[PDB]
């Protein structure tokens, strides 16, 4: 479970410098998803790490298995 990388559906703005900003497409290892709706993750493009909102992501692998 904690090697499946994520990627982002939509692109976000923080507003903290705790938060990561992304683009969508982007991609992310989780490093704790073990505090609630907000998950530690490590950018894949950038290697910065933040927190960033759990539901703005989804597992790389479900993009190409999408109905």
């Amino acid at each position: 479970t904690g090697v499946t990388l994520f990627v982002a559906l939509y692109d976000y703005e923080a507003i903290t410098e705790d938060d990561l900003s992304f683009h969508k497409g982007e991609k992310f290892q989780i490093l704790n998803s073990s505090e609630g709706d907000w998950w530690e993750a490590r950018s894949l493009t950038t290697g910065e790490t933040g927190y960033i909102p759990s539901n703005y992501v989804a597992p790389v692998d479900s993009i190409l298995e999408h109905h």
